[PDB]
């Protein structure tokens, strides 16, 4: 039995073919080219500027990039080196402050694993409450919960919220005094596009706010995570920060921050979500008429990976991942995103689209070989 | 607030001051040795592309087993590789807390080692640095069954003290005989005067350990960093779990690039690339400092760390207000009372100014420095 998904993570980065994790590692396409051929001009803007100036200056970029002009207002956040640390203190905030968490499901496991490493007095909420009205109103009205942990759009459903289904998650949490914390690293695959920033402050709520580049902006796991708060936790946001880090590193910033500039001067369709649309098609047609079926609705983003249900082969998610690594392929199964209720979601794996593009392509072709091997292996018996 | 409730609030303060002797990260210029390296990032860009995460891990833990020669470093697997020092003190302070480890910490320390273990609600006593040159005071803590581990930083940082090798071999008898856990942060190791494998020394005696190393404080790589972090095969399993609740991995061109940093050391050897111009830095600011008033703290038995540790006694002032008045002349230095994180009070009469700074920004700061501190000392009389 797995641990977690960082350890069937952890396992996938031997194989041949790896399918499993979701960090970005795809190859540097034309536009970010220019970008590694002048490193050396970002390792001198690193040297050349202060610490705070370049820290401000990725936020205003990344804020130019989203088009949130209270992002580019504010100066309360802190940078980290991963998201995963922007989610744990923010783990460690609620657990200072006494807050009941209700955490949206299905999530990425970790972010379980560390609120509840944090002593967090963890409850489940199921995704779909943000698209329904009355559902987020009851578990809002409970009075069992301070806070609403939220991952938007939602890994790996791809469910996202429309600007009114978040004002309204924003006016319900006004009302009931709960704190909002808002896990935006797949925000740059969304469709929708409107400032969740200004409305978010607007209202006067406690809230945290975390981005990343590290699902989005191939740079080697050299990333940027955006930890941004309300002014009224700043100063016990920071210092749990500063517990940790004195900063990430300005190489780091200058090298993404032009990540970023490039993504919006070529736009996000160029640079971004075509190239996650055409490795999606690959898949797609590669399991047409095997049985697997890859989930889809009129409602989601498109995230950069595939959720597929394999209930068709008779195999749960486990099971069946241990076969395709027979075969050199690592996929995640996804029992475990469904954190609370595991064993009621065994039917889907997770394979992930934005891998080195030889590995990827010639890997799901073989990945189409061992699902047709495996199934008529399965008719002989 | 009014007053400073952590070093790494004074370092942060100090990032907008013109000459920072606050924080103690590597920030020197590349000097002849490391230009090529810088010259050709794009080799280690290649590089971290070009090899598995695993492989590149593996990679470096052995080029640095080559550079510190331990035969026991270079054949362990267990291991995992943080982004930051402070993110592997974090995962062993988890640990502690859920093993239900009651833990001794060196005193005096660098104050955020203290702040982590208390975060993750580590059962913490003190224990003065001068046990671990004295038999008998060691043997009294590790026999009194009031701990099960034992946190010490070799060499120690701010007072560069430093276990000889039957000093540490001692120490590992003791611990072994009454069941003690040792972490061991060896983050300014490469500045140690000793060259023994203490590698081999806990893994011969069969003791709980974990080992910290660092990149951060000794090679400029603009916080870019890397942090081995190195146990026992007996609790390898619950370490790595709590790693992988934080981390897949850390950057493959981070690793790829301290690689080379570590290989050309080791090649050209630690004094002409290390060593040779932190003792020119120390007696350029022993120079300035003789005749002052102002005592550098050293004797015949620590080792020289990038940073002078400096008695304010003979000033009438405390270490927080000498610094505020070296504040209000553009200097930034690091008030001394919370190395002394369980008697802040009874140690106040200390600054920390650090070494490895930008090239002119330390030399022209140290003049800087020697006239402010005339300035200040001439108005008191
Ligand atoms: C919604 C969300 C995630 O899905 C997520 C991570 N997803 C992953 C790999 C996690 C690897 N394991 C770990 N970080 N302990 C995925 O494969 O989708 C993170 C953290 O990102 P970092 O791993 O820290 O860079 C934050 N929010
Ligand atoms: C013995 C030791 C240290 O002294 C130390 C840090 N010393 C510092 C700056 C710490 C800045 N603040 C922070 N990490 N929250 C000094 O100025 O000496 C660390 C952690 O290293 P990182 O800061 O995480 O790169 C580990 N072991």
């Amino acid at each position: 039995r797995y641990d977690s998904l960082t350890e069937v993570e952890v396992e996938g980065l031997s194989y041949l073919y790896n399918f499993a994790d979701g960090h970005a590692y795809h190859d540097i396409n034309e536009h970010y080219v220019d970008i590694i051929n002048n490193l050396q001009r970002y390792w001198q803007e690193g040297k050349d500027h202060s610490i705070p100036d370049m820290e401000k200056a990725f936020k205003n970029q990344f804020a130019e990039l989203i088009d949130s002009s209270t992002l580019h207002s504010t100066n309360h956040f802190s940078v980290c080196p991963t998201a995963s640390n922007s989610i744990d203190i923010v783990a460690a905030w609620l657990h200072k402050e006494n807050k009941r968490t209700a955490l949206i499901e299905p999530a990425f496991d970790n972010l379980y694993l560390l609120l509840k490493r944090r002593g967090v007095d963890i409850s489940a909420f199921d995704e779909l409450a943000l698209k329904n009205e009355h559902q987020l109103a009851q578990i809002v009205s409970s009075g069992d919960i301070d806070a609403l942990f939220l991952v938007n759009p939602n890994n790996p459903t791809g469910l996202e919220m429309t600007e009114s289904e978040f004002v309204y998650l924003v006016e319900q949490c006004k009302a009931h005094n709960i704190t909002i914390l808002l896990d935006r690293t797949f925000r740059i695959y969304g469709k929708t596009n409107f400032d969740d920033y200004q409305i978010l402050e607007q209202s006067g709520i406690d809230y945290v706010v975390i981005e990343d580049t590290g699902k989005t902006w191939p740079t080697q796991d050299l990333k940027i995570s955006l930890m941004v708060y309300s002014e009224a936790i700043s100063s016990t946001m920071r210092l749990l920060y500063e517990e940790i880090f004195l900063c990430s590193s300005n190489f780091a910033l200058a090298l993404l921050k032009q990540f970023v500039a490039v993504t919006a001067k070529f736009g996000v369709d160029a640079t971004i979500k075509n190239e996650v649309r055409r490795r999606s098609e690959t898949i797609n047609d590669a399991l047409a008429g095997t049985g697997l079926k890859v989930f889809d609705n009129d409602e989601k983003c498109q995230l950069p990976l595939c959720w597929i249900d394999i209930s068709a082969t008779g195999y749960d998610d486990v099971s069946f991942a241990a076969r395709l690594k027979e075969h050199d392929i690592a996929v995640l199964p996804g029992r475990f995103f469904y954190w609370n209720s595991k064993s009621q979601h065994t039917q889907f794996i997770r394979v992930s689209l934005m891998k080195p593009d030889a590995e990827f392509y010639e890997g799901i072709g073989k990945l189409k070989e061992a699902v047709t091997r495996i199934l008529e292996k399965l008719e002989h018996h």
